[PDB]
């Protein structure tokens, strides 16, 4: 009968072979193991298989992805599975969505919701130095904030608006940080960088105005006690920062 192990498991995977799963649900189920368990993980990273099948992707697909998931569910181990928290130098907490995301991949993170992504999961960045050094691309720890940062619009519509579980765009990560605030963290000040980061900075100040009418999304305020608008002015964020005045001036106008 037919023995996985985590080098049989990682090599499948990584070559994308839907085939070479066959018995692994039923191994797993007569040795009483889980894909979450230490010996199906990455000892270094804290990785399971599915980050593996996200990062070996042919022609933007790897077809053990939804053989993983169902055979997660039925081990009685879906939600685990799929939230996963795996670390390298630059961040902990990383998760399958957040791959899913960076590699731009939709139809992956729409599945990924779809059984039970944590649409909140943090990213949380390491550092090295007496005081953070800034060694990690810091997007807002969160799969959001992600989308926005790396000019995703299809995602953030998906993320924030799915029937399954949506995203909340008022959500603050470890810094206190909204997604605003980190659509000013990402703000250089070059051309092509202020024309996004301002056109989707104000694509989600309505979207949170349509569903939460109640909130201002650029009221709300970071760790430091600073709003979007107060923290670009504190870090130079000349391009933003002229935009949201100008933006007031005509509001008030």
């Amino acid at each position: 009968m037919k023995v996985f192990n985590r080098p049989i498991l990682f090599d499948i995977v990584s070559r994308g072979s839907p085939d070479g799963l066959e018995g692994l649900l039923s191994f797993l189920l007569t040795h009483k193991k889980r894909l979450t368990d230490e010996e199906f993980r990455e000892p270094s990273t804290g990785k399971t298989c599915l980050p593996k099948a996200l990062l070996n992707l042919s022609a933007g697909r790897n077809d053990t992805i939804p053989i993983l998931l169902d055979i997660a569910e039925k081990t009685g181990n879906m939600r685990e599975f799929i939230n996963s928290p795996f670390r390298d130098v630059y961040y902990r907490g990383q998760t399958a969505l957040h791959i899913a995301i960076e590699r731009r991949c939709k139809h992956y993170v729409e599945l990924l919701v779809e059984k039970g992504a944590d649409v909140h999961a943090q990213a949380r960045g390491r550092f090295f130095q007496p005081k953070d050094e800034g060694g990690y691309f810091y997007f807002g720890e969160l799969p959001l904030s992600l989308a926005a940062c790396t000019n995703q619009p299809h995602i953030v519509h998906y993320l924030t608006e799915n029937g399954h579980k949506q995203a909340d765009l008022r959500r603050q990560d470890s810094r206190g940080n909204t997604v605003l605030h980190a659509l000013v963290a990402i703000a250089d000040n070059t051309r092509e960088n202020t024309k996004f980061v301002t056109k989707m900075y104000d694509l989600l100040l309505i979207k949170c105005a349509k569903l939460f009418p109640d909130t201002n999304l650029e009221a709300l305020l970071n760790n430091d006690g600073l709003s979007p608008l107060m923290m670009a002015a504190k870090t130079g964020k000349i391009g933003i920062f002229q935009h949201i005045i100008r933006r007031e001036i005509a509001d008030a106008a």
